[PDB]
């Protein structure tokens, strides 16, 4: 049975490698069990410094949903979340606004949405847009690491062509793609 809850489902990964891309993250999430779980309801991390990977960094940078951690990870020099799940999304036009130091990438149901395969000092980029053909629950996930340094990760999302951005919350997010009454 998987944990119902207003959220993504987190993984944490840390390594001792250099993570420079897209690819060498997902291989480090593919290469073992997460470093610790998370549930993943409030997406605006950060920004701190001195690396995600240390001490207390990641608690920090995952504030609010700290408190789900299953364990406080050891020291590594690099690190980065995966994220899982469901977000209730009408049909109609979106377009994702990403913060972040260093690079990330988000697919909804089965496609990227936002995308950044290299390492970056914080950096806002507004993406282009995408389309949802049905009302409902969408498949998400997303990645995001830290190669060192400074650490941050706020995608927001608008629905009205870029006038207005939000967080991906509680309101609307959902662990198993069931309605969350938590
Ligand atoms: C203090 C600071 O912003 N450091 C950033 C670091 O976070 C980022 O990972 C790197 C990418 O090459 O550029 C920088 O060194
Ligand atoms: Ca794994
Ligand atoms: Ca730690
Ligand atoms: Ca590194
Ligand atoms: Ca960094």
């Amino acid at each position: 049975p998987d944990s119902l809850f207003a959220g993504l489902v987190g993984e944490y990964y840390g390594t001792n490698s250099q993570l420079n891309n897209i690819s060498d993250f997902r291989a480090l999430v593919d290469s073992k069990e997460a470093d610790a779980t998370f549930e993943a309801a409030n997406i605006s991390y950060g920004r701190g410094s001195s690396d995600v990977a240390k001490g207390t960094h990641l608690q920090e940078f995952l504030g609010s949903d700290a408190s789900t951690l299953s364990t406080d990870p050891g020291d590594n020099t690099d690190g980065g979340i995966y994220l899982q799940g469901y977000v209730y999304l009408e049909a109609g036009t979106y377009n994702f606004k990403v913060t972040a130091d260093d690079g990330y990438e988000i697919t909804i149901n089965g496609n990227p949405v936002a995308t950044v395969d290299n390492n970056q000092s914080v950096y806002t980029v507004t993406h282009a847009s995408f389309t949802i053909s049905e009302s409902g629950y969408q498949a998400i996930d997303m990645i995001w690491w830290d190669q060192g340094g400074d650490y941050v990760f706020q995608p927001t999302l608008s629905a009205d062509g870029g006038s207005t951005y939000f967080v991906l919350d509680s309101a609307i997010l959902s662990s198993t793609g069931e309605t969350p009454y938590t």
